[PDB]
């Protein structure tokens, strides 16, 4: 149970849901357990902006923070979705197959599984250099997977952030890079219906596409 509320660069941090799009779970600290649903993509039902949008040049790393540290076994993954020419970013929802993962987390394999993401507070996430400049969508999302041998009990904790990103380069994610949300994932892929516990695994498919560099 945990928010990703915030989101900064180099001039220290912001508010909460100031640069992130209020998530659903802002009260209860909660998951979405349901790949089909609209909350998905940025945990709201109902799509309402953040206050701002933050710039950032290409080429740099942000940081995203959580609210509390991150405690579930599972992966931190990043996506960006780059808004249209001419479509304002406060009211652009990112449907469609417009969103490219830029990082995924991958366990250390032992006598079990260990995340880095566990105790952390915040995360570096670096932007592409080569990407467009434009506004963007950066979607959050950890997924505790403690439970997760279930089908639906897989926990995803996402939210949102408003980014302008500057200092572009020409760079188009292929389109087998690019999926929706809801549509990327399934209850059934074998990094979200998983038994993390014993016996333990020995590799972890990551659920989405394939990690988007330049
Ligand atoms: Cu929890």
């Amino acid at each position: 149970h945990y928010t990703f509320p915030k989101v900064w660069a180099n001039s220290g941090t912001t508010a909460d849901w100031q640069y992130v799009r209020r998530a659903d779970n802002w009260q209860n600290n909660g998951f979405v357990d349901n790949v089909n649903s609209q909350q998905i993509r940025c945990f709201q039902s109902t799509h309402s902006p953040a206050q701002s949008t933050l710039s950032v040049a290409a080429g740099t790393t942000i940081t995203y923070g959580a609210a509390p540290s991150v405690y579930h076994p599972g992966p931190m993954q990043f996506y960006l979705a780059r808004v249209p020419d001419g479509q304002d970013i406060n009211s652009w929802t990112g449907e469609g197959a417009v969103w490219f993962k830029i990082y995924h987390e991958q366990p250390t394999f032992g006598s079990q599984l260990t995340w880095s993401s566990n105790g952390k507070s915040s995360f570096p996430v670096k932007i592409p250099s080569c990407i467009k400049s434009g506004s963007y969508l950066l979607r959050a999302e950890h997924i505790g997977l403690h439970v997760a041998q279930s089908s639906g009990a897989a926990q995803f904790y996402i939210s949102c952030a408003q980014l302008s990103i500057t200092g572009g380069g020409s760079t188009e994610p292929g389109a087998n890079y690019k999926v929706s949300f809801p549509g990327a994932y399934k209850a059934s892929d074998p990094g979200i219906l998983i038994n993390i516990n014993y016996p333990v695994p020995t590799s972890y498919k990551n659920p989405g596409p394939s990690v988007f560099t330049c």
